[PDB]
């Protein structure tokens, strides 16, 4: 399976060029947090306990960073929006009162202050040239260009240390893979809520918030083996992380080839990551992920993704009644098209690589 390992080798030696870039990101991020912490409403702002400032959503694009700011909201009350099991109105004199539209927490008012505070603060930046970058349109993040080289998306999330919403009751089916002990410990961690956008497959603007468990995703990815010592020695170097990379890259490359067509606009690394986690769940033994079976394992990842497309069924991994592939969200023609692109790619030993 030399081609896949070739591709990987390329992706990795590229992940080193500007990690002086990450150094810049960290400095900007810290100035911003200190500025945001001056405002009474945002005093509890901070990074997620993930052991990192940033992540790379796009593995094609090392210079694009993703950052999350968390804001704890104690004693939070959620109202589930219309049977969509992932979107919620937030309800509860505290400083957050200024973001109330009536009874509910308004995302657009909070983001409004957030952008303005940030936008003024990079005008006085004086570390390196940092400019903002507007949206055409609609996104919840904030995007900065550092040194006309490095981009950072900043997402603001609400943190709740309450127990997880009922819609997750039957989620995170990792019992036969990681232990049920691990599941229990995982669900004791906080959960997060982010502004939906670009786009919601709705709207355009109700003030609902979407659940996020990207901190839980990260933790399983770094502790992903049946064996407590998976990937910690030369004898147990599995290919689970490599398959996710290849899948993310496969989607990205196809999204590039059809850049100015629109058929793949609604597909992202979240679908790939979600399918991947299902495959992990279905193939729980480390021996099913032996480094020497890189080709087979990837093929499984691909054929599992294809079945999801064909059957329009991709369950959110934490929220099982949320279908990322329902016709309500992605049109069938779009899935049919991605199916064909992907079948083509499998049949030809992956030319996009
Ligand atoms: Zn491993």
């Amino acid at each position: 399976a030399s081609k896949l390992r070739a591709v990987l080798e390329k992706l990795k030696l590229s992940r080193d060029d500007i990690s002086t870039a990450a150094g810049m990101v960290k400095g900007v991020v810290d100035h911003l947090l200190l500025r945001l912490k001056c405002d009474s409403a945002f005093r509890g702002v901070g990074l997620l306990n993930t052991g990192s400032y940033y992540e790379h959503v796009k593995i094609s694009a090392p210079n694009e960073f993703d950052v999350m700011f968390k804001l704890e909201v104690p004693r939070i009350q959620l109202e589930e929006y219309s049977n969509t099991r992932a979107y919620y109105f937030v309800k509860f004199e505290n400083p957050l009162s200024q973001f109330l539209e009536g009874e509910i927490l308004s995302a657009s008012k909070m983001l409004s202050k957030f952008r303005k505070i940030i936008k003024e603060e990079i005008n006085d930046i004086k570390d390196t040239d940092v400019i903002m970058k507007r949206k055409r349109g609609g996104s919840p993040a904030v995007t900065l260009l550092i040194s006309e080289k490095i981009s950072v998306d900043i997402t603001l999330a609400l943190e709740s240390k309450s127990s997880w919403p009922a819609s997750t009751q039957e989620g995170l089916r990792i019992q036969n893979w990681l232990s049920a002990k691990v599941r229990k410990q995982l669900r004791l961690k906080p959960f997060y809520l982010v502004p939906k956008h670009a786009k919601e497959g709705n709207g355009f603007q109700e003030e609902t918030w979407r659940l996020s468990f990207s901190h839980i995703e990260k933790e399983i990815l770094n502790n992903h083996g049946k064996s407590k010592t998976c990937c910690e020695n030369k004898e147990e170097k599995c290919c689970r992380k490599d398959c996710l990379k290849l899948m993310k890259y496969l989607l990205e490359q196809l999204k590039e080839r059809f850049k100015d067509k629109k058929h793949l606009d609604k597909f992202s690394s979240y679908h790939v990551k979600t399918a991947f986690f299902h495959v992990c769940t279905q193939n729980p033994q480390d021996s099913q992920w032996d480094r020497k079976d890189l080709g087979l394992c990837f093929d499984n990842c691909v054929t599992y993704f294809l079945q999801c497309l064909r059957t329009e069924k991709l369950e959110n991994y934490f929220i099982p009644e949320f279908n990322l592939f329902s016709s309500n969200l992605i049109d069938k023609r779009s899935k049919e098209f991605l199916t064909k692109q992907i079948e083509y790619e499998r049949n030809n030993e992956f030319p996009v690589f």
